[PDB]
């Protein structure tokens, strides 16, 4: 959270939706891309506990179906004001009814001819949504580096899941388990996923983790090593080498061929995963701990705050074992900011940690991490 994401973390924080997944915006410059109407590609999910980044596929809704308009944004229902950490900002909520939904599915039916963008994505098995719900807002505002913010800017959105075949129609209920073409299972799908790396050869390893290691400082190898592996996947088929340390991890899943080794590629399909959702500073302050042991101090810890978080919906308080780091715990420890990129307040009394709903999510992931590249190393 640098400088824009303070304010919106305010914003939906206050006025949350006891509706449904309110979903913030992460940049200010890709805030139009996420309007009402318009498209969001997310990747496989192979797991219930997070959902990696909601990515934009850059189109709206008209131009998938047959005749083009989308119709018209709906419910201008301003919400009055916010309170800030000037100091005096209406923001507004733009939504569309699912009687216009309705209507639309029945009125447009879907565009066969489309290959270009509906093959690319259903050829990885990635999910599609449709904005359904936005909070843009109304004053040309001025907050304080100084920055500036228009009329209109975007600052979070809801999303609707639809699924595709036969029929188009909108998932407005989050069901995490259709696909669009408690702790025990938590540790049950990391541990289960740990299983299939135990089984594999040492210098395998430790060259996987390096070059991770090293893709650890660059995500565009990581997107895409993402998609090599979510494409060859659930498709079968060959797969294109690649370069750099994207392209080395790549080279130990092809067999000769091109063809992946699905017991050996779909566990880092895993854990690829599991780093998606991570913050930048997090993932990098992450790659110079893979050659330590002090991952499983990490793994321990946030096994910890996700074991005393539960149940996972109140707003709860853990503390921590500092005793547990050898490390003075501070602003300057690196568990410390390992879990406050992960979305949660800490401080040095007792109870140490806030946790609260929004980072069940990241802080899934971050055990995840930490449990499989601890994994590997033993």
């Amino acid at each position: 959270p640098s400088a824009f994401e303070k304010v919106v973390k305010n914003v939906i924080k206050e006025v949350s939706g006891s509706r449904g997944d309110l979903i913030p915006v992460d940049s200010l410059r890709n805030s139009t891309s996420f309007r009402p109407y318009c498209l969001l590609n997310r990747k496989f999910s192979s797991s219930r506990f997070w959902k990696p980044r909601y990515s934009c596929v850059n189109l709206s809704i008209k131009d998938i179906l047959e005749p083009s308009a989308v119709s018209d944004v709906v419910d201008g229902n301003i919400q009055g004001r916010v309170m800030l950490s000037s100091a005096s900002m209406n923001v507004c909520i733009l939504r569309v009814t699912q009687k216009t939904w309705e209507t639309m599915q029945h009125e447009r039916h879907l565009q066969q001819p489309e290959n270009k963008i509906l093959q690319q994505l259903r050829s990885r098995g990635d999910d599609l949504f449709v904005v359904t719900e936005v909070l843009q807002t109304k004053e040309e505002v001025q907050i304080t580096k100084m920055v500036t913010i228009p009329a209109g800017s975007i600052l979070a959105f809801r999303v609707a899941q639809l699924l595709i075949g036969s029929k188009w129609d909108i998932l407005l209920v989050s069901d995490e388990k259709q696909r669009t073409f408690d702790f025990q299972g938590l540790y049950a799908e990391v541990k289960a996923c740990s299983s299939e790396l135990e089984s594999l050869e040492m210098e395998l390893r430790q060259q996987i983790l390096v070059n991770i290691g090293k893709i650890l400082q660059d995500q565009p190898s990581m997107e895409a090593l993402e998609a090599s592996l979510g494409q060859g996947l659930c498709s079968g088929g060959q797969v294109e080498p690649l370069d750099g340390p994207a392209g080395c991890i790549l080279e130990c899943l092809v067999l000769d061929s091109g063809e992946l080794v699905p017991e050996l590629a779909a566990p880092i399909f895993y854990l690829l995963g599991a780093l998606a959702v991570l913050s930048e500073t997090q993932q990098q302050l992450l790659a110079k701990a893979l050659e330590t042991t002090v991952l499983s101090k990490q793994l321990e810890l946030v096994k910890h705050v996700l074991e005393q978080s539960t149940p996972w919906q109140e707003q709860s308080s853990v503390s921590l074992p500092t005793v547990l780091l050898g490390d003075c715990w501070d602003e300057k420890n690196p568990t410390w900011v390992l879990l406050e990129e992960c979305g949660l307040r800490l401080q040095v009394e007792s109870p140490q940690v806030h946790w609260e709903p929004t980072s069940l999510i990241p802080t899934s992931a971050l055990y995840a991490s930490l449990f499989l590249l601890s994994s590997l190393g033993q």
